[PDB]
């Protein structure tokens, strides 16, 4: 009697959990909305620098309108490198924004020691790889952490929330091209008769010089010593996979709670009724960037129902106006965001007009909402790449630009009003007087942002 | 000098291959047609229920519009398994019908004892991996089958036919959840030493309670023998493939054979000319249920003519009224088409009227044909799911749905006549005297069927 | 800390490489155009015979509409074979053209010799995979090789030229069915000690009869010895591969110098937003098949300057006029363009008209081109098989049919005028006095052309 080989399945749950981190895929938790959940890890936030100039560069005549093609490849070659590193490490890839993503080594409280030597080896590894003019800076943060989910009844989003949340943020900005720092409770939780560092000017957060392990050590048994500690690490029949969610079978309640994370578009090329190419574009678009400040934002209880609240309301009015949600994250100063107007079938004239009379929308409506004390807004137009970025086992859907930064900047540098650019303004079909130029300011990661606007609305 | 890897060679042919048994595969028989041939072997008709009833429920906002997908996907994990056990014990799966399906192992008459072990054994296992409210049944025949081919120059269809086809459709009827019941026949040629039995109430078919080896037996070593009587089965190089079919070559004769038996929506995708995605729906159609039967229907001389006769104006018409044909069997009593308007490609309003005029049309003609003793047509009109049922290497496209049942039902339980439903009454563009309002039956199999109706036609 | 599998990555860069011989894949050259290189090596031209009239053939109804799809199947199957074993001897593949296709084996000076045994060999075994009513022919030759690129900022052609080439064609071209010929040259410079052959008739080119090997003599150990001088034969942890550029990684330099020989078609199913089907096809389409005649035709530095020249004006009138260049190649006499008018996606009506008036341009024009001495065009309308031919590792979109043939026999047969058959001049929208109806020629290759014309223009 034969034993004939099995072919891998690539049901469309598998597909699915692609795009999804074991977090959610092994999570199991409540269809309520908010939820929350509290837990111990590591974070580590990897940056690629220089895609986003790249991507300017990649709408030039010399790549022959095949510029979105050869940046996905070009980026994804690069990304699912440092991806099948954390994932041999034992991460959890929890998201990507851009050319940048964040991963999670969980685990209980006394286990976090060495799970930073871990994390650590992984970043000097991955800092390896990258010895094109691309650099990459890494934040590693450790210690408690809560996470939210959030939603309605067809979607769902999750985010992690914290000061080792806010710390890896942080780290991860001070580092100088090449760099691993540690975050300073990090640094407190670390192996320090291992981890040789170099303080920081005016931080207590440090950057990471070398690995010095002892005498007898030996970094694979010292790994398989923390793999016990590793609920969903590939092991035995499954030792050559680099994710156990690669062994999902069909189970259409599972799949029902997972699809609704994953975008409709999304869904239609997991089900083959789309062509893969057609995701990976090069196009005009609006982001509309929103920022929602909160008194104290470590603190889920409070507000994950202010969340949930804003976002119920930000979903109904991105439907009437033509725009979706791409990602949504915790800044160093709130819960953002960033929302796209123009892309794959969401198209129109007056798509800039709708951008933001949207944007104003969300802005009165979530000044009222309990417990957030400012919005701010940016809206900024151009063309923007938009694709799924990762490895095949783990990716995302993303957008990368340099309107997407110049969004998130004027959010942050315009505090508590709605502001637009120049192609925005220029673009729109509504009055000036709805407007009022703004002074410019010099604002990190921003050559000339042109003038700016503030979208001041109908009346006053 | 390199012997670098051979890929797996996907060509069209083996491609088409999947969608057909050895039997039609390897045969190489005549063009003429009826065309028909005689063996003996045995039969294994396995049936899931409860599929019928998913359907009905993944119709619901639950499954936010993927409920087709989501359907073929948990259909298809659980009908793969019980494809391959089927496969790897030595068996060519004929058909598929619904969450249904006829499997065969044809051997030299003295060879029927030991195979009737080795497909026991199989059910066996079969019924185990289903210790999802799913059950399986699974019914066993063995003795002397016709096979009939039947078809113009460019389509092709075969049915099984015989009193060993007759009894396994009763067996697996018979068959409570979970039970393999054994045919007559099959018990009176089974190896009694070995199969433990108990009887069944009013019947002369038994049930298996459980294998009972002797002494020295040894399953394996068995199995190899019987293997000597395989002529397909894979082995020595390709021993690790779940069939030989896999490996056929190019061979555009074969092929010109093969895809008279496919559907052409079927060989569009197999072209990469259609996305696969399309191809698995949930859809409103109407079913076409057309049984004929005979005085004899265990004398395939007796019958080809007329089924082949019948097939000529049954294609003709359905063309002109916009129908196909998905599937073609021997029921208890007759020959059954089941027909469908409404699917991939195909579709109108006048649907309904079509379908009527269709029927009333095919049961004038049929009722003419000589040998054809009864016509019965059943109509019903709903939601059906539509798509590829199986494993990668053995797969057909069909329709499962409640609808498909109560046609079913219908054309057997009002014998003589054109009946419809009440969905396609009150939708078609006819008068109301074209009908008559029937009495209500209690039908194996249908909680409330709704008004049903006979199309009594244009006059009288 | 595991090590899994790296799934093979089918980049785009890899599937762009598919089309390209390793000449220009690991060319590295200069974007000057036209530029030149000089080189030595062996040439082998391998020819099918017999598809062009099974193209013919699959017209017909048997094939029920799918013999665009059967026909590139069954070709591929056995030209897979063909390719393999050129791979796997070390050879380079440099184009396909119809059914044939020419290999090229580029080595220094010294090791000429031994590598014709090798070619030899290979083209032995070449010929046993074929001993469908299809023989193949072998021509051989051997010396000096010049390459040409030209083309304009976005195309990229190439083209290899001289004694050698012109010798590879005359040889095939003597070959009966089955036979190795060898040209003079390959026969001065082979192991004569071990290549047994058999003279020609009126020629000096010879025949193949044998290899005869000598007493120590080991094929496996002499052929790894050639290995040493063979840059990118597959090895090593790669030596399971058909080939190197298997293993190409992203790099977008490399990647926009390549797809500038691929068309643009092509690289939107590379790309995945077109259906691989849509590419084989049946389809009526114009063939336009000019060929330039010099003084000295192996002289690459007089003839590319002139080659470039003509190609920027025929680029420019083919975009006018709807057509594409499919492939070039140097004839016996000549550079010669293989242009189509009507395949994937450009179509029209006066579609005939149209490749008449481009004709005619490109005939005024390259006629005054310093150092073209006679220009001649053949215009044949008619169904023609379209597709990708080849192996999945090396492959190129072709044109195959009986009007393919008849063109450049036109093309051949009436020099110094552009000529068409008479699909062409019945169907354009063109008065009658723009033609001249022509002697009937017999044809090398040619059943009956029907009648002839010369297109003669607007005036005179
Ligand atoms: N896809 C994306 N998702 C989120 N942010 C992005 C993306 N592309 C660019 N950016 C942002 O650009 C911002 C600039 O400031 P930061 O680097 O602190 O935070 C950065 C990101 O939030
Ligand atoms: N693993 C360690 N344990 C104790 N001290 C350390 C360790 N690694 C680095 N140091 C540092 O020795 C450093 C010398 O450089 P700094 O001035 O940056 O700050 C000093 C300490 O922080
Ligand atoms: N795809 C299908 N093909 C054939 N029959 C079907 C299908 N789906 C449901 N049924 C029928 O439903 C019928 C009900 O009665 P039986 O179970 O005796 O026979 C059953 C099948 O013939
Ligand atoms: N393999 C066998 N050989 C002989 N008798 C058998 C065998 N298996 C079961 N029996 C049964 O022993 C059974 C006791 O249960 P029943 O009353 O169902 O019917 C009886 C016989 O049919
Ligand atoms: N795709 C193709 N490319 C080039 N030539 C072709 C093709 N199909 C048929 N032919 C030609 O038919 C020609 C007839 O003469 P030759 O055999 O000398 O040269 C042959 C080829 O050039
Ligand atoms: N390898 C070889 N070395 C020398 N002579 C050869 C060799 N192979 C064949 N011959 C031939 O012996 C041949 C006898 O046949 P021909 O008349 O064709 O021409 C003669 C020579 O060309």
């Amino acid at each position: 009697m034969n034993t004939p080989k099995e072919e891998f399945q690539d049901w469309p749950i598998v597909r699915i959990a692609a795009h999804l981190p074991d977090l959610i895929v092994y999570g199991h938790f409540s269809p309520e909305r908010p939820f929350m959940d509290y837990f111990d890890g590591v974070l580590m936030f990897v940056d690629i620098s220089g895609f986003t100039a790249m991507t300017e560069k990649f709408s030039s005549a010399m790549y022959m309108d095949r510029g979105a093609e050869q940046l996905v490849e070009i980026l994804n070659y690069h990304i699912s490198a440092i991806v099948e590193k954390v994932l041999i490490f034992g991460g959890d890839i929890l998201k990507f924004a851009g050319d940048a993503l964040l991963a999670l080594w969980r685990v209980e409280r006394k286990q976090l020691k060495n799970i930073i030597t871990v994390v650590i080896k992984c970043s000097l590894e991955i800092h390896g790889l990258f010895e094109l003019d691309i650099r990459v800076k890494i934040g590693l943060a450790a210690g408690h952490i809560s996470m939210l989910v959030f939603g309605d009844e067809t979607h769902s989003h999750f985010l992690v929330i914290g000061q080792a949340v806010d710390d890896v943020r942080l780290a991860q900005n001070m580092a100088q091209m090449n760099d691993v720092i540690l975050s300073p409770n990090c640094w407190q939780l670390c192996d320090r008769s291992m981890i040789e560092i170099e303080s920081v000017p005016d931080q207590r957060a440090v950057k990471v010089n070398f690995l010095k392990p002892p005498p007898n050590f030996n970094f694979d048994e010292f790994f398989t010593k923390c793999t016990t500690f590793m609920h969903y690490y590939p092991s035995g029949e499954h030792k050559n996979l680099l994710r156990l969610a690669c062994t999902l079978k069909p189970d259409p309640e599972l799949e029902m709670s997972l699809q609704k994370y994953v975008m409709e578009s999304i869904l239609k090329q997991i089900d083959n009724k789309q062509l893969q190419g057609y995701l990976s574009e090069l196009r005009p678009v609006t982001i509309v960037f929103v920022n929602l400040m909160f008194e104290d934002q470590d603190k889920a209880e409070e507000i994950g129902p202010a969340i949930q609240d804003a976002y119920m309301h930000i979903t109904s009015v991105l439907k009437i106006f033509q725009g979706q949600i791409n990602k949504v994250f915790m800044f160093d100063k709130g819960c953002s965001f960033l929302c796209v107007f123009g892309f794959p079938g969401e198209k129109v004239p007056d798509e800039l007009t709708h951008a933001l009379e949207c944007a104003m929308d969300i802005f009165d409506f979530c000044s009222q909402v309990h417990k957030i004390q400012t919005v701010s807004i940016g809206v900024a137009s151009g063309i923007v790449f938009c694709g799924i970025v990762g490895h095949t086992v783990r990716h995302e859907y993303t957008v990368i630009g340099q309107k997407v930064n110049l969004a998130a900047r004027m959010m942050m540098y315009y505090p508590g009003i709605v502001t637009c650019d120049s192609v925005t303004y220029n673009g729109s079909n509504l009055p000036a007087y709805f407007f009022k130029e703004l002074p410019k300011k010099v604002m990190k990661g921003v050559a000339d942002s042109g003038p700016l606007y503030q979208y001041w609305g109908r009346t006053e």
